[PDB]
């Protein structure tokens, strides 16, 4: 089973990480917090990111994930009427870095897609 | 002259003044979406010190932080406290005061600030 790195880490993420431990083990002063976030990142087989929301976090925790060669997903929702940043839309090869854009209550059909 | 590479958030007066202060130091290599990702990433690369104002959240600067840092870049973080924003446990412990600094800062130190950085 697939160690799982979900991405900044409120109902909406707790459905998210939920349904993700049906795939596998979910991993997840502030330096400390760092330390152990890249320690989980590192060991991860995926790395899944709720890109919704704009978050120096998620967006640091892609980045490096992406330089430790890892599978990603990122989920976005664009009824949130947000415009999902052109360096995370940009970064998609629809390969081992996915961007899914998605609604609300498609989440559990679209992780159980993508996990089979 | 070094290569320098600026990112922000997509309040342009105040990047604005960050960059012009940058040019005395070296060339701002900063002043579809997967043609911005790769040329981003060119100057990300070519780069010799990245400095990114933290301020505002945004997912596209994180990522170029999470880059920069992989490419063992020279680190410079700008966060403004006087925003009333409490900066990201993520980006605050990434710093080590050496490859990767934060620096707090008021809006109207920033060109001492940026002469203190590149003078040093
Ligand atoms: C590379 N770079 N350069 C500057 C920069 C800021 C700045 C301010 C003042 C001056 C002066 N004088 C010069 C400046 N240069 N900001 C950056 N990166 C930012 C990283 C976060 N962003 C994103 O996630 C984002 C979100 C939505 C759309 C796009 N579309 C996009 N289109 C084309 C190119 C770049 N982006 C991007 C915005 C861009």
């Amino acid at each position: 089973r697939p160690a799982l790195y979900f991405c900044g880490s409120r109902t909406l993420y707790e459905r998210i990480v939920s349904r993700l431990r049906r795939f596998g083990t979910v991993l997840t002063g502030d330096r400390l917090i760092h330390e152990q976030d890249l320690e989980w990142l590192q060991q991860a087989d995926v790395v899944v990111a709720e890109v919704t929301q704009p978050s120096l976090g998620v967006g640091y925790e892609l980045g490096r994930a992406v330089a430790f060669n890892k599978r990603i997903l990122c989920l976005f929702r664009p009824q949130s009427g947000r415009v999902l940043s052109a360096m995370i839309r940009g970064a998609a090869d629809g390969s081992r870095f996915q961007v899914w854009d998605y609604e609300e209550g498609e989440v559990e059909a679209l992780l159980d897609r993508y996990f089979e």
